[PDB]
């Protein structure tokens, strides 16, 4: 007789998938989360462009001496590390295309401000800032989709591990634990002149199926000897 | 003889902790994530207050007919659902205390704007908006701490499940799989007149420790009979 389906191989497999599913879930989540750590910063800084843009016009109307320093504070913000890092493959094209528009708009805005053209500012500042808000809204939606992705993965991971464990434990109980108990009981009985108990089920394709067959034959011979 | 440590109870326990750790991790993460879904929105809207505040001053300087509609657009934003939901127990006191300051500042700002007091606006708008930025920065840091919490949990969860599985599989192999193989080999040997092989180790406190003892006695008697 032979064991066609060893428990060692079955168990190895069962646990492998439990881990795999854990590593996968955890991995995607951590990779997503890692890409998101500075989302709130990006949205903050991006949003500040809106305010800086209207401040500039307020500076211009009031002849503020801070105009030039504010024009340089915008440029630094616009080209901040957090925003320049947006030009990366996993960031949606829309977010990158809008950022490029903002950079082009600034060149005209900053030029007009150097000439002190107030009438042009008053005629364009609404549209100018609208494009900035649509960029902030883009970052917001992007940050939301990524967080939702983590929720889906976290949920499927947990549900997936709960499901695997259920069936894995259900298989071990049916194919190992229960039969083992039947072997122990039969063994304890045979050891005490109890020989007329239901023979052991031998239909399992694993080690316990073989043990049952050997026991059914080590037992049946005794009963006959005595008996 | 008896089984002092059944495999059924040992396994139940092992898998229980694997699930528990999965449910716990997943649960805290999903609860944190659920509280964070609108973080990016809050930061966006909060940041827009900064811009709306300077626009109002720009309106005032240019005698814009939109002044009153913008004064009403700020109030709606300031009291938006996303910001009013901040007054909840799990939100840090700082974020709630700053929001309360913004609401008080608005009452004075909106009043001065109704009187058309430009000189007061010019003298206060810097400080006014600074408090708004510190509120946005507070929301940003809050959103960052919560995301980091999810990273810690996700990491510990994955590492925790990988660790549990390792030792759980290592215990089953040492206490079930290996001995089972020894029982099968001995059984296959005894079945073919091989009687001088090393007796089975009987030191396990589980079912297999008992089976070994019964086998060592069902075997030893045969060898003597024949042999």
């Amino acid at each position: 007789m032979i064991v066609k389906r060893p428990v060692s191989a079955s168990l190895a497999r069962a646990f492998f998938y439990i881990v795999l599913l854990s590593i996968l879930s955890t991995g995607i989540a951590l990779l997503t989360l890692a890409s998101s750590l500075r989302d709130a910063e990006a949205i903050n800084i991006a949003g500040s462009l809106s305010m800086q843009s209207y401040r500039l016009g307020y500076d211009l109307q009031s002849g503020s001496p801070q105009l030039n320093a504010h024009r340089q504070l915008f440029q630094q913000a616009l080209h901040s590390p957090v925003l320049t890092n947006l030009n990366v493959w996993y960031v949606p094209e829309a977010v990158k295309t809008r950022y490029a528009h903002l950079n082009a708009n600034w060149l005209e805005m900053n030029n007009r401000l150097s000439k002190g053209d107030l009438p042009w500012y008053q005629a364009n500042i609404n549209n100018y800032v609208n494009q900035i808000d649509l960029f902030v809204l883009a970052l917001q939606h992007y940050a939301e989709r990524k967080m939702l992705l983590v929720v889906a993965i976290s949920l499927a991971g947990g549900i997936g591990i709960f499901t695997l464990v259920f069936f894995t434990l259900r298989r071990i109980r049916h194919q190992v634990v229960a039969p083992l108990n039947q072997l122990v009981t039969a063994s304890q009985r045979i050891e005490h002149g109890q020989f007329d108990s239901p023979p052991l089920d031998t239909n399992l394709p694993n080690e316990l199926g073989l043990l049952a067959k050997t026991f059914n034959q080590m037992s049946s011979e005794l009963h006959k000897l005595y008996r």
